[PDB]
RNA sequence: UACCACCCGUGCAUUUCUGGAUCGAUCCGUACCUCAAUGUCCGGGCGCGCGACGUUGGGUUUGAGGGGAAAU
């Protein structure tokens, strides 16, 4: 028998294992997976693709502006039209005019019709709203997007009014609806006359928005009902400076925030009433709602931070009880009404116009940088006018004195901040910094400095674990701000984009240290309020409203400058991105089966078989594969599928873009395989596994759902010394995305494996479920985890051509996290298959583990363990091929005396020992 | 069993058919994205210029994962 190291629960074999485990599931759902088939085009053919008509079509479909479908739909809704599944529209409701947010207006108009809405839960509200707006399975839009659009675009306003019996009062609401309809362009892509085929995706985005909005509104009804007046944080809590460190506001500021919250609770009851359609200005209601939500978010965040600090303090208290008594004196509660209503994403689409956007962002980066420099200059001038000079070292010495209640310590802190920015920098920048610090000789061991900047490990300054030893005289001698300025200048001279980014970062760091030197004074509002058009958090806005501001709030406004500049830097540093257009129709997928032009020697073993392939082999006399399939079609019609799967063939897709002229027969769901016909198409590229999936469809094992054509236009960006960016368009790439339902052709319950997620790998202990006794214990190490933790910099730097221009942040690290989760899950599944056992995971990922490692483990845990959160549950179901619930035949949970619910993972060398312990805890649970 | 040896990073490359039918054999299927490995580059750290000291350590799979689109 293969040891686990040689065992191969991988690829299609692991998909088959997952599928059999899912067949054992007591509760499951039908799941699809989308496979991407790169179409094969030659360079001339790719050049001949014109993505302009496609971009027009995508803007009309996915756009939220004028001349898009969303605009026309919203206009119909606000004109006083009600949507009916089977002309699919009628004029009933009174027209709603003057709503800046059309989606919000629609949701409110539909909700006005609903009665006794407050008892209705978020889910029910969403359902009713979407039924009213999109008419189940988007049936009304079939008329409106095709024939209706033609009617509104080509029908006198008076005639429209006469047809739908509309009174003269609503004539205005109608005129914009007619004008919006006319503004829509003409669909030319995919051989489609009108927008009706695309109607599914529109329906779907609108429905997701409806659900989210309804859920938010009901969470707030709940919050407003729960508001209990007079909750206040104890004065003692506020007084504890240690507990306060890192709430980013003052105690007085927090009390002001709670009073603001009660006034806005009143305002929000009123605003939610207005949004459910009771009446009044939807736009004002929206602003009120958003402000209150932001307030309630900031308050909750602050409270959670304070609670975490409290928990840490309690953990440290330990044996000492005086500290515990002080903690009970400061003890605070988080009110149930306080609860984060997070910011909600609006409907957004179309494709970004790269060149216009790049001009805008060059301009913006230049402007923001100039403004930041000017602001810094102004702050410096105000402090100088008063007559006390900013000095980072003096300020740091004062801070150290306050913390005790030194010049060396100040210098050490400055050097440490510079060092952290250089840890964040590229290898060449790290090298420059290291060389310069060795030339200065401040570090006792240049080795320590090298390690700190390159290996990102160690600390030069500790804040009351030993800080790095330094030559004090040399340290007092070398200024650090000038060193930073020189490094920045040299990196800008390097004129390499990584080096330019590092220069920008170091300049920001220097400005930040100079500002940290500010004395403890009152500063006017003028210096404090950012002129960069940046969005500001509630706490900072409340601090800013006050005429006199502290050093820390001025620092925070400078940090806002820094953040805008950093986003603009990410936008100008990128060398590669793509503009992607996805088109999906309602029609069934037609593939083209093209038989290869060759001579096929069918096997003689095929000849003697009793299967469909055997029958087909018997009838064939022809020597060319097209002739052979025609022969099987004529003689053994049932045997066609298996013969076709085995014969020489290629898969093609028309894509309505021209392509190779081929002699092929269409393969379509439900319909029988067609007669050979002259068809055009683009060959679909894929490996043997993907081609096997399509072959299975011929037999009847796989079903293909509606196709999605993704066109990507690749772009390259270059930045000159002045930072103007130039963008160049690559040849377009077309791909077909196919959702596939695969019938699973006809163990978990017999044993159970306890999985421990350790820092360097995983540990497993396998216990027989019936006797609850250990069979074998072991450790499996994960190169992929260790590798991720190490190559963080490569991932960040990796150019992604695929990454969209719209993206405002780097997500290469997130994609790598996805691959890591994949790999750990693979190891767990492999162990399970080897022992025929069900996974047991620790319910809670340990807090001690590093951020990224912790996130990976949480994802792994979700993929197996049962969790309440919908996202987690959906991920787990998708991973387990539709398996939502399992029931154990002989295991009963001791606590409720109910048969074990497995999903299929139950919830409960160092790694090995910890896994045996988890297994033991699960054993104790079930008894 | 055999195999291979300080620990990593950074940049640049190269490679990976990994799915089926039928009775090991014959024939279909052409190979996408990502990671990884490997090679190389330059740069750290550690032990005593170098790099495991018969005995150790490490890995072993048909390298691994792929559910999109939207978003964040």
């Amino acid at each position: 028998s293969i040891p686990l190291h040689a065992f191969r629960n991988s690829g299609a074999d692991a998909r088959k294992w997952k599928g059999r485990i899912a067949l054992l599931a007591k509760r499951g759902k039908e799941t699809m997976r989308t496979l991407q088939f790169p179409l094969e085009m030659s360079e001339p053919e790719a050049a001949a693709i014109n993505t302009t008509p496609f971009a027009v079509a995508y803007n009309a479909i996915e756009g939220t502006g004028k001349g898009t479908l969303f605009d026309y739909w919203a206009k119909l809704h606000l004109a006083g039209f009600r949507f009916f599944p089977s002309a699919t529209v009628a004029w009933h409701d009174a027209p709603m005019s003057g709503v800046q947010n059309l989606a919000i207006g629609v949701f409110a108009t539909c909700a006005s019709r609903i009665d006794n809405i407050y008892d209705l839960n978020g889910g029910k509200l969403s359902k009713l709203i979407q039924e009213s707006a999109t008419t189940p399975n988007v049936t009304a839009l079939s008329w409106l997007f095709g024939k209706g659009l033609e009617y509104f675009r080509t029908t006198d306003i008076d005639t429209i009014m006469q047809d739908f019996n509309i009174p003269a009062s609503a004539k205005e609401s109608i005129k914009p609806l007619v004008e919006s309809a006319q503004a829509i362009p003409t669909m030319t892509v995919l051989g489609k006359k009108n927008y009706a085929p695309f109607r599914p995706n529109f329906g779907g985005k609108i429905d997701s928005w409806i659900a989210n909005y309804a859920s938010r509104l009901m969470l707030l009804n709940d919050i407003l009902e729960q508001i209990e007046p007079g909750f206040e944080l104890p004065q003692a809590l506020l007084d504890n400076e240690t507990l306060m460190s890192g709430i980013d506001m003052t105690g007085d500021e927090l009390k002001e925030l709670i009073e603001a919250v009660y006034a806005w609770v009143d305002a929000a009851k009123q605003g939610l009433a207005t949004l459910l359609g009771r009446g009044g200005n939807v736009d004002d209601a929206v602003q009120t709602f958003e402000q209150f939500s932001a307030m309630m978010d900031t308050l909750n965040g602050t409270l959670n931070t304070i609670s975490a600090r409290y928990v840490r303090a309690v953990e440290m208290a330990g044996k000492d009880e005086a500290r515990l008594e002080k903690l009970i004196e400061c003890k605070f509660d988080i009110p149930k009404w306080c609860k984060s209503v997070p910011k909600l994403v609006g409907i957004s689409g179309g494709l970004p116009k790269v060149e216009e956007e790049i001009k805008v962002m060059n301009a913006a980066f230049k402007d923001v940088r100039a403004r930041m420099f000017v602001r810094f200059e102004e702050i410096a001038a105000y402090v100088a006018s008063k007559g006390a000079g900013m000095d980072v070292y003096d300020a740091l010495e004062k801070r150290e004195l306050e913390q005790i209640k030194a010049h060396i310590q100040a210098y050490r802190a400055v050097l440490h901040r510079i060092g952290r920015a250089v840890q964040n920098c590229s290898e060449k920048t790290k090298q420059l910094f290291s060389s310069k610090v060795i030339e200065m000789g401040v570090f006792k061991n240049p080795s320590h400095l090298n390690n700190f900047i390159f290996n990102q490990k160690g600390a030069i300054y500790r804040s009351p674990h030993a800080p790095y030893q330094l030559h004090a005289d040399k340290l007092l001698k070398n200024d650090w701000l000038e060193l930073l300025a020189e490094i920045s200048a040299t990196l800008m001279a390097s004129e390499s984009t990584e080096q330019m980014e590092d220069a920008l970062r170091l300049e920001r760091t220097r400005l930040q240290l100079q500002l940290s030197g500010l004395p403890d004074w009152e500063y006017p509002a003028s210096l404090a309020k950012p002129d960069i058009e940046v969005e500001i958090q509630t706490a900072l806005k409340m601090q800013l409203a006050k005429d006199t501001v502290t050093s820390d709030v001025l620092q925070r406004a400078f940090n806002l400058y820094s953040s805008v500049l950093s986003g603009l830097t990410f936008k100008l540093l990128r060398r590669s991105f793509s503009l992607k257009m996805r088109f999906s129709v309602a029609d069934t997928t037609q593939l083209i089966y093209v038989p290869k032009v060759c001579d096929w020697a069918i096997p003689k073993q095929y000849l003697q078989a009793e299967g469909e392939i055997g029958i087909a082999a018997r009838v064939v006399t022809e020597s060319s594969p097209a002739k052979m399939v025609t022969e099987v079609e004529m003689k053994e019609p049932k045997a066609l599928g298996h013969f076709m799967q085995q014969a020489p063939h290629d898969w093609y897709f028309d894509a309505s873009l021209g392509g190779t002229q081929v002699a092929g027969r269409i393969v379509e769901k439900g319909k029988e395989v067609g007669k050979e016909r002259k068809l055009v198409g683009y060959r679909m590229r894929g490996n043997s596994a993907y081609k096997t999936v399509l072959d299975k469809s011929l037999v009847g094992n796989t079903e293909l759902s509606q196709c999605s054509m993704i066109i990507e236009i690749p772009y390259t960006q270059t930045v000159d010394a002045d930072f103007r960016a130039q963008v160049q368009a690559g040849l377009p790439k077309v791909s077909i995305n196919l959702p596939v339902k695969e019938t699973i052709t006809a163990m978990l319950f017999d044993r159970f494996v306890a999985i421990d997620l350790g820092e360097r790998g995983l540990g497993y202990a396998v216990f027989d479920a019936k006797t609850l006794e250990l069979q074998e214990s072991g450790h499996r190490p994960i190169k992929a985890i260790t590798n991720l933790l190490n190559r963080t910099h490569h991932y960040e730097q990796r150019p992604n051509q695929r990454q969209k221009f719209q993206a405002k942040f780097n997500v290469n690290l997130s994609e790598l996290r996805e691959n890591t989760v994949g790999d750990v899950c693979h190891q767990i599944n492999r162990i399970c298959a080897y022992y025929n056992a069900f996974p047991v995971l620790e319910y809670m990922v340990p807090d001690r583990l590093d951020k990224q490692l912790k996130s990976v483990y949480e994802s792994v845990t979700n993929r197996y363990i049962w969790s309440s959160t919908d996202a987690h549950k959906s991920a787990r179901v998708q991973f387990w091929l539709g398996g939502e619930t399992w029931e154990h035949p002989y295991l009963k949970s001791a606590k409720d005396k109910k048969p074990l619910v497995l999903s299929p993972g139950r919830g409960a060398h160092a790694d090995e020992n910890a896994a045996v312990n988890i297994g033991g805890k699960f054993i104790a649970d079930i008894e």
